[PDB]
């Protein structure tokens, strides 16, 4: 996806 999954 984009930043809702790693952007942690």
């Amino acid at each position: 996806f984009s930043x809702l999954s790693l952007c942690a």
